[PDB]
């Protein structure tokens, strides 16, 4: 599914990741508009070392979840990829908040570096009632 702005806000405050390691809501928000356009069927296949990222975040395959094809991967929030591709984004979310436990954070997203990182990011909660 494609979520609304608004309705995509409301769910991850219920879900708990305002504030989630130091990370707020309207970071996250700017990361998924970056990398699915909001889009839990997103898929993006990467030719050059033969892995693929996952659904609303872009989860990648090396690191994060198993889907059998990718070289030399492990499973660290012991999904299958399968799971990052539902309408119900509960098990992408924990396997986000996975994601930024290691050193990195939020910084493990390129995509976050170049778009969000220094911006005014206010303008993706502004009106949502969160
Ligand atoms: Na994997």
């Amino acid at each position: 599914k494609v979520f609304e702005r608004c309705e995509l806000a409301r769910t991850l405050k219920r879900l708990g990741m305002d504030g989630y390691r130091g990370i707020s809501l309207a970071n996250w928000m700017c990361l998924a508009k970056w990398e699915s356009g909001y889009n839990t069927r997103a898929t993006n296949y990467n030719a050059g070392d033969r892995s693929t990222d996952y659904g609303i975040f872009q989860i990648n395959s090396r690191y994060w979840c198993n889907d059998g094809k990718t070289p030399g991967a492990v499973n660290a929030c012991h999904l299958s990829c399968s799971a990052l591709l539902q309408d119900n984004i509960a098990d992408a979310v924990a396997c986000a908040k996975r994601v930024v436990r290691d050193p990195q954070g939020i910084r493990a997203w390129v995509a976050w570096r170049n778009r969000c990182q220094n911006r005014d990011v206010r303008q993706y909660v502004q009106g949502c009632g969160v």
